[PDB]
């Protein structure tokens, strides 16, 4: 009696559980979503069980939160398997930052497991360099998730509206380098580091916004990985040529892709880009002979080194003996700001906001593309609601 | 609504005992879930697979911390029923003494009879009735439902009725009190449907207590909703002057020793319900109120006339048997499945029943 129900009670509570409260009410959720169909419904258990809880399940549907709670302003954001809209919770009047992901979509490319991690981190970093998660929460059709809003946007936007100097180039690269090792300190490997997934705040310094593809480390910093993850232009050779039995890598290949962030910055053009996909696959598998730099020189020769020292092979990469000797590198020595103090000095561009919703630093996108897809009605039992109970976050 | 009055409404639903959704009857959801789903050929589907690699581990943590069957010392089965029995245990932890209830899931399922639990249930648990044996705890596992009852040591009336000569001023005590538990059963808006001497116990004082409530119905809009003690309108809507019946087949026979309706043959019994009128064959006042029932105007019987007790005050007089007993495991008053191809859900109609008292 007194031997267990100490243990059970700290299970119930913890935000961090699998069988906390609000997972709980996933099970049930996803059980009554499931089974609610006439084929189904022909079993004499699925029956009573749904005329017994069907009606409970609609309170809670209508307690918990939902969609409806929030106000669309405008979509700001889009990926492969939804979007990200600026959205004001209607009863609190606070601004967020709220991502869509279609379960549809997710069972359809059997991709319903990549959230867990960026879930876990968003929600308990605890960290100013990554962007906070405050709710998730989710219906048969989405799961949401309710981040702080970032209106500063992203550096792909900067470097498109800025012809970026070194001085900026030094101080996002240096807080990318941070926020990276805040990461790997998480025991985890990013895996798609890239301007994109990199945004400001109303002060101008940055956070990483993404995490889809964050896989933890084993006690030897490594991981073995089948399948090649992350964006064509800032892929490494070895996460590139990932297949069974040829896919051991550690945190230095987030490293490479600092390298291909900072050649880009101060270039205008990424190091192995090509018109064709494939094209770049053989860049940057050739890297020996393929990274060149343009005839007009504007960057300086520590600059030129930095990019050199992450553009190779992982066994002669800058950061293969820890992220020291990154920031050690000449490259970041300036007489502006210290590694301890960066997040504390002013940023090289602040935003300048009319108002709590003001999206000016985000580019239009469209938001009514007609329909798009359902799940079929099942003839027996699927559980397509099963990979996502448990996603459910509050506190 | 809204945020934060119904986060505060949605709290209110996971800690009320009575509610469907509270912590311990979702835990049964997840529960029924895992057992229902790990069988080789449902693991086949990728959604039920990875679901039950995700949360089996934890679940096997949680079948470990919670109440189960092994938290209990079983001293003697005391007791025996259509679907399980009732075993005489101490919880190993505590070392108080109770009465558990087993209630087989096969039969449950196999003879579509797996609803009857959930009044009892209610009934047991929250009555607070000193004419209600109390249900302390309500657990499960895949193949019974348990339930953790007060224990009773002075047996049931059968019991009482085979080891006694029953006079009328003792008759008129039982009685009594089964009219007063009844009326506390009809105030909670029930009707009994199985009033007999079996599911009549006494405490260590000696006192009435209804133990089993398995036939109970809520009485509809505002009130209009197992052989010999059967009624003719039950025996073929009514009210609950069906349980008043039952009380008069009691009484007679307390005082007669035989059922008013006995028959070798089950067949003749029903006849003779229907055909009471000719059919039903010391004192005056005794068969007066034996012929009334074959509220206010029973408790106005001069049968119930006394200088013994008072209906407001008669569970603090001393009762005509007090028990004698030996010790807190004294039990004198006593005598003595298939591997789905598919998703069935066996376990869905069992989802909920997990109760614990404070
Ligand atoms: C615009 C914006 C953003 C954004 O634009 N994020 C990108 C974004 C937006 C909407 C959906 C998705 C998506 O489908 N991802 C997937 N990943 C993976 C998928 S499918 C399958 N498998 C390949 C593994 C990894 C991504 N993120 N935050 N944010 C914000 N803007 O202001 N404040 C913010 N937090
Ligand atoms: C011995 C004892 C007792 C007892 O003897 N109870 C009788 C008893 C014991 C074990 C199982 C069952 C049972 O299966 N019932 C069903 N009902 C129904 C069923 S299946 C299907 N449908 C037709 C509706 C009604 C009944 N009850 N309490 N108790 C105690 N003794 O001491 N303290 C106690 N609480």
């Amino acid at each position: 009696f007194e031997t267990r129900f100490e243990k059970m009670d700290n299970l119930l509570r913890d935000p961090k559980s699998e069988v906390n409260s609000d997972c709980l009410l996933d099970g049930l959720d996803a059980l009554v979503y499931d089974l609610d169909f006439p084929a189904l419904r022909k079993n004499k258990n699925i029956d009573n069980f749904l005329s017994r809880y069907k009606d409970t399940i609609n309170k809670i549907r209508d307690l918990r939160m939902k969609a409806e709670d929030y106000e669309v302003v405008k979509v700001i954001g889009r990926g492969a398997f939804g979007e990200v809209q600026l959205v004001r919770h209607k009863s609190t009047r606070k601004v967020y930052a709220m991502k869509l992901l279609s379960k549809f979509e997710m069972i359809k490319r059997s991709d319903s497991a990549f959230f867990w991690e960026e879930r876990d981190i968003m929600a308990f970093a605890n960290s100013p360099w990554v962007v906070q998660l405050f709710y998730a929460f989710q219906d048969d059709r989405y799961l949401y998730m309710v981040m702080e809003y970032m209106p500063g946007g992203d550096l792909v936007n900067l470097m498109s509206n800025y012809d970026v100097p070194e001085k900026w180039a030094r101080f996002y690269t240096a807080e990318v380098v941070l926020a990276l090792d805040a990461i790997h300190s998480m025991g985890f490997i990013h895996r798609d580091v890239k301007p994109d997934n990199m945004l400001l705040d109303k002060s101008g310094h940055l956070k990483l916004a993404d995490f889809g593809t964050c896989m933890k480390m084993n006690k030897e910093g490594m991981v073995r990985c089948d399948t090649a993850v992350g964006t064509p232009d800032y892929i490494s050779p070895e996460v590139l040529k990932s297949q069974g039995g040829d896919g051991y890598y550690g945190r230095e290949c987030d490293w490479w892709s600092v390298g291909v962030f900072l050649y880009e910055m101060l270039v205008g053009d990424t190091p192995f880009y090509a018109d064709s996909l494939v094209g770049t696959y053989s860049k940057i598998m050739n890297h020996k002979n393929s990274l060149t730099f343009p005839d007009d020189n504007d960057i300086s020769k520590e600059a030129k080194n930095l990019i050199c020292a992450f553009l190779t092979d992982r066994e002669v990469r800058l950061g293969r003996n820890g992220v020291e000797e990154i920031k050690r590198h000449l490259f970041f020595k300036n007489d502006q700001w210290a590694w301890e103090t960066l997040r504390d000095t002013v940023a090289p561009v602040v935003p300048d906001l009319s108002s709590d919703i003001d999206t000016s630093n985000f580019d239009d996108l469209e938001e009514d593309k007609g329909e798009e897809e359902t799940f079929p009605i099942p003839k027996a039992f699927v559980g397509n609601q099963l990979p996502f109970v448990g996603f459910t976050y509050y506190s």
